[PDB]
RNA sequence: GUUAAGUCUGGUUUCCCUCCAGGGUAUCUAAGUUGA
């Protein structure tokens, strides 16, 4: 509320907030709260009335409104500002498949059913995340894209940053019954994202969080990617980069498993320390485990790629569900290796 | 006062090692699922 404003009025609407604050008064407050809105007509030349007994006590009245049901009033411009950006996310997304060698089944708004080769669909699902909350680097058509809004040859439409998005991934055999992997595409992303919580700080104190990740599946295999970390997910012009981070993460990750300088044997090779980390309590030392454990398959000479500290700590939970599950986001991400590399 | 004649023995006994140091440091592994 405090942000929404653009002025001087920004202080009228905060200290109203605290005339709201910790049930203050009414009909009292009106005053501090006055004693500038009628010092803002008197800082005029022509104004006309002023019943700030009425408007004032009814500006009051909104925000209590608002705060005592818990929810922004939505009025019209509020659904059609939503459904526009829904469908110019649309338009860009429409060519991120595109962009990868993608079939759209159904693109439409919010939701979303492509079909991708196994090769670029962390790429895809990356650079989507992230299209979503208005944040990328290319020009899709006469779309770029910026930082939060979607710039269109000086238009500055909106987009939906607050929004988080759940993806499921499917490695599918040619040959399997499309009844039961689009049932299983959908009981997927259905059932997990309600079903799991990993944790998240906001406000600084570990919480748990539910949607907005990205569940894999190959033939019985699992795997999930939190794709926030962060329940404001954007708050900051900063944060905007941090979505999808755990993503280029594995990206980067299978980019020395190809080119021959990490080992498969690394997808093999981390239950053996996991239980060392997890019980681990310091940060440098698990630092240090992972960067051993990654050097024991090599990733380089003199190694220079480390898991970003972030990483770590963070533990996926899941309400006893069929849905096996590692409790902890690097075997996650290295179970999403196995699932990636089992389609190629 | 005088005569003669030398004869016996032919190195023993102790101590033969004592004390300390009995490994120290560095490396502790690196580099690397595909097809029906
Ligand atoms: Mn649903």
């Amino acid at each position: 509320l405090v942000n929404a404003g653009s002025g001087s009025i920004v202080d009228y609407v905060k200290t109203v907030l605290k005339c709201i604050r910790e049930n203050l008064n009414k009909c009292s407050c009106a005053e501090k709260i006055y004693s500038n809105e009628v010092a803002k007509v008197m800082f005029r030349v022509n104004v006309e009335k002023a019943n700030v007994e009425e408007e004032v006590k009814n500006s009051l009245e909104y925000f209590e409104t608002i705060l005592n049901e818990g929810r922004i009033i939505v009025t019209p411009a509020w659904h059609v500002s939503i459904s526009s950006a829904l469908n110019r996310g649309l338009l860009v997304e429409l060519e991120l498949v595109n962009k990868h060698k993608g079939f759209v089944i159904y693109a439409g708004g919010d939701d979303l059913l492509a079909m991708l080769p196994v090769d670029e669909v962390l790429d895809f699902i990356k650079e989507s995340r992230r299209a979503f909350a208005g944040f990328g680097t290319e020009k899709l058509g006469n779309m770029c894209l910026e930082n939060g809004f979607v710039r269109i040859n000086n238009a500055y439409y909106p987009s939906l940053p607050i929004v988080g998005r759940s993806y499921s991934v499917i490695i599918a055999h040619y040959a399997d019954p499309l009844f039961f992997v689009i049932n299983d595409s959908y009981n997927l992303l259905e059932e997990g994202k309600e079903i799991i919580r990993y944790r998240v700080m906001y406000n600084g104190e570990y919480k748990d969080a539910k949607k907005d990740v990205a569940i894999f599946r190959y033939q019985g295999l699992t795997s999930v990617i939190p794709l926030s970390l962060k329940r404001p997910i954007v708050s900051s012009v900063s944060d905007f980069n941090e979505i999808a981070s755990i993503i280029d993460v594995i990206l980067e990750l299978k980019k020395r498993i190809d080119e021959g300088r990490i080992s498969v044997s690394l997808l093999y090779d981390y239950e053996k320390y996991k239980h060392l980390i997890v019980a681990s309590d310091e940060k440098y030392l698990t630092e240090f485990l992972v960067k051993d454990w990654i050097k024991r398959n090599s990733l380089r000479k003199h190694v220079e790629f480390t898991i970003d500290e972030k990483l770590y700590g963070v533990r996926l939970t899941i309400e006893n569900y069929p849905i096996k599950i590692p409790n902890d986001l690097i075997s996650n991400i290295v179970y999403t290796l196995r699932i990636i590399y089992g389609g190629e």
